[PDB]
């Protein structure tokens, strides 16, 4: 006789690829481990687990889950291409950007893992601007720059007449993306503008509410074809259509790929160009998009002449504590931009400063292979382990309230933090970083400069070392930086909503007069 288990296992697998489609992550998971119990060869499911507790941040199980998967079938380029991706966010940068290689090599028409690898590509030092420059390029004439038309004239070309905004993006909820668009969608000027979100992905939280609420209009478009929202687009009559997620998210960039908008836009989670031609602009700024750097873009960029972002706080923010071996200097950035170059740095600011201690929140840190590693690296460059102080990631305001046990903050190189550095601004803590000669390596130079902070912004990364360093030692200069800080962080609760989102809506007027324009 033979068994009914296919069947089963069958069943369990599409339900559980229906579950983590859904959003269902838990049911997902204990379904992956029903057919484990059946058949644990099974690489599906091996697979699966694997990237789910990716998505949760367990790299240490999901690696290994990952690799097995590999294992057992290692012909399959999807099973490569999320290894990678688990080895690139817990800080093994170069085992992952081989693992992408792998995945193209075996499927070279795997547009993810073409993204993926120019994301990865950020991270390391290894890669100048030529390189991912051409590999973005690359993507976009494969898979983007053949669906997109010649642009046309917009329809209803007037000028001056209420514009139609539609923010794209699959991470519309408590996230970085959702929590700068929050103030942006509230703030914009009904009078001239109206707001269209549409959301590329299932989860729905509190803040979705809020951003669902604030819109003018919604659509849910995670289960829709490109072509079904490029229709929906245009039905919709939206004008500047604004790619939120960029390579680093849920994007819906081949739908942006067909023009279904006579003005689109790259903004907030960029941090270089798309590629595509379909890209209209990319909104920047002055100091973080540098004189020189334009051939670099597909899209014009368009330097505001204040911070690319709204910095006014939540209201739910901690709220500052008296202060309290010091100095304790802080880095609460994801794993991927803590990579050799920074550590090298860390190092010589700790033997420097032989009493500071170095803590670092993030996730992959609740797992002890991950902070061992990470330990062990810091020994490696002669620094002992326990002055390194590594914890498992927390809830927003209960990481906002761990600045106050903090002196410092460090920003990582080549990739520059952003919301975390400020974050760290929010609660009265300085911001030492490098500025880079390159979009991603400035998000916080910048920030930084238009706060009046320009003091903590080296150029080199022995200057880098020495402002930290002065920072350590002189008790003075941190008091009057935490009074300049107390002082923007009220200049910024109570204007820059408002101040900013003006700036933008008048970059959205100028992108559509000059579309309107050059029709005549
Ligand atoms: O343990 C953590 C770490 C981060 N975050 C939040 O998620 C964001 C992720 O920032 P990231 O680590 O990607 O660095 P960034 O790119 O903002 O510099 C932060 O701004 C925090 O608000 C959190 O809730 N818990």
């Amino acid at each position: 006789m033979t068994t009914r288990d296919a069947a089963t296992i069958k069943a369990l697998l599409s339900h559980a690829h229906e579950a983590q489609r859904s959003g269902d992550v838990l049911a997902s998971e204990r379904a992956c481990w029903r057919v484990l119990q059946i058949a644990p060869d099974n690489s599906e499911a091996l697979h699966l687990l694997g990237l789910l507790h990716g998505e949760c941040g367990n790299y240490g199980l999901a690696a290994t889950l990952l690799r097995r998967a590999v294992a057992l079938d290692p012909g399959e380029a999807s099973y490569h291409y999320n290894l990678g991706n688990v080895l690139v966010a817990s800080g093994q940068v170069e085992r992952g950007i081989t693992s992408l290689h792998h995945a193209l090599e075996l499927r070279p028409d795997y547009h993810r893992a073409h993204s993926g690898l120019y994301v990865a590509l950020h991270y390391s030092a290894l890669y100048d601007p030529r390189a991912r420059h051409i590999l973005a390029l690359d993507w976009a004439r494969r898979y983007a720059d053949p669906l997109t038309p010649v642009p046309a004239t917009p329809v209803d070309p007037d000028p001056h007449r209420r514009l139609r905004i539609g923010y794209v993006s699959g991470e519309l909820r408590c996230h970085p993306v959702g929590y700068f668009l929050e103030p942006v969608i509230e703030a914009h000027d009904r009078t001239a503008y109206e707001v269209y979100c549409y959301s590329n992905d299932p989860r729905s939280d509190a803040l979705t509410d809020r951003l669902r609420a604030l819109s003018d209009r919604w659509r849910d478009v995670w289960p829709l074809t490109d072509a079904e929202l490029c229709e929906l687009v245009r039905r919709d009559g939206i004008d500047i259509l604004v790619d939120l997620s960029w390579h680093l998210g849920m994007h819906r960039l081949f739908a942006f790929a067909r023009r279904p908008a006579p003005v689109q836009v790259t903004w907030l989670a960029a941090i270089n160009t798309t590629g595509m031609r379909a890209m209209d602009y990319l909104v920047g700024d002055q100091h973080l998009c540098p004189p020189g750097s334009d051939e670099l873009y597909t899209e014009r960029l368009v330097r505001l002449s204040r911070f690319y972002l709204p910095c006014n706080p939540p209201p739910d923010l901690p709220g500052w504590a008296p202060a309290d071996g010091f100095p304790v200097f802080g880095c609460f950035n994801r794993l991927s931009m803590i990579g050799p170059e920074v550590l090298d740095l860390w190092a010589k600011i700790l033997l420097a400063l032989p009493r500071a201690r170095l803590r670092l929140i993030a996730t992959g840190l609740q797992d002890p292979v991950t902070s061992s590693r990470l330990m062990r690296a810091l020994e490696g460059r002669g620094v002992a382990g326990e002055r390194l102080e590594l914890l498992s990631p927390m809830p927003r305001t209960d990481l906002l309230a761990t600045y106050n046990d903090i002196d410092v903050a460090l920003d990582t190189l080549p990739y520059s933090g952003c919301t975390t550095s400020l974050e760290a601004l929010w609660m009265g803590v300085p911001v030492v970083t490098l500025e880079g000669a390159d979009m991603a390596g400035r998000a916080t130079s910048s920030l930084l400069r238009w706060a009046g902070l320009q003091e903590l912004v080296s150029r080199t990364q022995e200057e880098y070392i020495d402002i930290a360093l002065g920072l350590g030692r002189d008790l003075g200069t941190l008091a009057r930086l935490r009074e300049h800080l107390r002082r923007w962080l009220r200049s910024v609760s109570m204007s820059d909503q408002g101040s900013f989102t003006a700036e933008l809506e008048d970059a959205y007027r100028r992108m559509w007069r000059d579309a309107c324009q050059t029709a005549a």
